């Protein structure tokens, strides 16, 4: 996968998973986030093309997604064990730094 | 995702391959879980929180999910070539490993 | 996972894109390619189970699926953003990379 594509799917599995019904909705929603996540962690974003793998934009790029994965699964333990609404307001929370790591790679 | 998350995710993922109906619905769930497996690979466990990464148990935890993920490639290939019986005995052996896993690192 | 299953999937995922009908049914497809794809990058094929893993048929058995996922992730981006269309004619072009990919190590 590439960056933009990963951003815009945890986008738009967050909005699904704003408008789910039952656990099942939302944790394959929230695992596809973090497949997504994972991802764009091995991908290389449009602002940083030719810095070098070892420059500090490069390496924060890649923290804040692992930063990222770690409140989805956060958000996935707790749809795991049925709390659904406990795990929408995990992942309306999670719209933030999915948010700001997107403006801020545009 | 986290490491519990993960564990619980193989856990209903096996329950809907036990009661899946044709190869499709067993693929995506193997899938579901081989992802699961690679992330809870990338994780830290509760048993083990400030060892060493080079500590035996540290690593041991990993090359158990490794193992895992092995045996949900065999039942993945099953479930592709159309073998659902095939791959539902898999995962149902596939359960074994999981559980152990799990108790192991609760 | 494993490679053929990995293979298998792809070609699978790429026949439900090519009866897919809306941009989410492509997407989540998409990604379960690029999964596939990651996965297979983290195996062992065939044609090459106890050579060098620095051998250059071992190496460059993974940078084809690298190359894999970029494609991948071009179809992805195009499929978000709602072009649909865009996203099947991306991925019934990614078939030719899928299948030589797999005849070269059967
Ligand atoms: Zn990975």
């Amino acid at each position: 996968a590439d960056w933009e594509a990963a951003m815009l799917t945890l986008l738009m599995m967050l909005k699904v998973i704003e408008k789910a019904d039952n656990a099942a909705q939302v944790l394959t929603a929230l695992w596809f986030m973090a497949l997504a996540a994972h991802m764009a962690a091995l991908a290389t974003p449009p602002k940083l093309e030719d810095k070098s793998p070892a420059s500090p934009e490069m390496i924060d790029f890649r923290v804040g997604f692992e930063e990222l994965a770690t409140e989805i699964g956060k958000a996935i333990k707790l749809a795991a064990l049925g709390k659904v609404k406990e795990a929408q307001a995990a992942a309306e929370q999670l719209k933030t730094t999915v948010n700001a790591h997107w403006q801020k790679y545009r």
